[PDB]
């Protein structure tokens, strides 16, 4: 457009000779270098339209495989109360498996592969801490064909099949034998046979345990996740609790939930502890209803404080046989189950 500019008006004094040419010049012969400069570019700019587009081929490995996991764990919206999972945290797993766990991860082709196997590894990871174990097994019972072997089908045997009444059934006794199957595949022609005894779904040992559940290091996360734990009628997730205070060497407060009193006392010693840095425990918080309601605002206070101070740490248990707790809260907090 300066172009356009430029090579307007002396137009009103030249015919085209070169000497008359020679004037008009002054602007042309720089436009020489960058208008053709301008078209070495434009060359150059259609090879990233293919190779950026092939680029994205180079990640459907894991596209694909992903996309499926995904649609599996949303059917995880089976379990009641503790299968809260947002798809943000589903993509925290692989801000973990992506990159936040070494600088070696990043992303490369041939680790495209592995991150299918850290895929199988860290989803599970984290569901397997609000979900329970009858949950857990199931998962990796059948979803490890994907996980990480990429769709491969297993024949099952005898329990499998007895349960429907399938003409291919051997007792516990039959390990990788005759397990020389179709697209419908090996191992659980195995272990499905071993499953006289059920604990041959734990004997599948399909690097099938959480790598971080320990909640010791899971403390160590962002301060507004609280802690949430969850137990049942006659299971004391306080004394869980308070084993882990006694690890942790730190400033311990309890605070039980319920009465006037407490609530009197969750104001107080919020503050006082939102301020101090302490370690509380806090139990039973269905027991107040009412302190819930001022409490989910309550939740956005200490959180701040908990960012400004920095050791504000809440340890919320007593989850009991169906006090059916609030999503929003739960949300906000780590939801880890324990059984007596």
């Amino acid at each position: 457009k300066n172009l356009e500019k430029r090579l307007l008006e002396e137009l009103n004094n030249s015919q085209g000779n070169m000497l008359e040419n020679d004037e008009l010049m002054v602007t042309l012969n720089n436009l020489k270098k960058e208008a053709m400069n301008i078209e070495k570019k434009l060359s150059e700019s259609e090879e990233f339209f293919p190779q950026f587009d092939n680029l994205v081929e180079e990640y459907s490995i894991i596209g694909k495989h992903s996309v499926k996991i995904f649609s599996m764990l949303e059917k995880f919206g089976q379990f009641h109360w503790f299968y809260g999972i947002s798809i943000g945290q589903f993509l925290s797993c692989f801000k973990r498996v992506f990159i936040k766990k070494s600088r070696e991860t990043r992303a490369a082709r041939t680790r495209v592969d592995e991150i299918l196997w850290l895929l199988y590894q860290e989803v599970y990871c984290q569901f397997s801490t609000a979900l329970d174990k009858k949950f857990k097994m199931i998962m990796a019972m059948t979803m490890f064909c994907l996980y990480k072997f990429d769709i491969e089908s297993e024949q099952y045997k005898e329990a499998v099949l007895t349960m429907i009444g399938v003409l291919s059934e051997s007792s516990d006794g039959v390990p990788k034998l005759t397990v020389d199957t179709n697209d419908d595949l090996r191992y659980l022609w195995d272990y499905v046979t071993t499953k006289s005894y059920i604990s041959a779904l734990n004997w599948f040992k399909n690097e099938f345990f959480v790598d971080e559940w320990n909640i010791a290091d899971v403390v160590a996360n962002s301060e507004n996740n609280y802690f949430t734990m969850a137990s049942e009628r006659d299971v004391d997730g306080t004394f869980k609790l308070i084993e882990l205070a006694k690890a942790s060497k730190e400033s311990l407060k309890i605070i039980p939930l319920g009465s006037i009193e407490n609530l009197n006392y969750a104001q107080e010693e919020i503050s006082k502890s939102k301020i101090e840095g302490g370690w509380i425990l806090l139990q039973n918080i269905q027991m107040s209803l009412s302190w819930v309601k001022t409490y989910l605002h309550k939740h956005v206070e200490e959180t701040k404080a908990a960012e400004e101070h920095e050791k504000f740490k809440m340890f919320m248990t007593c989850h009991l046989t169906g006090d059916k707790l609030p999503a929003p809260l739960l949300q906000r907090t780590d939801r880890v189950v324990y059984e007596d």
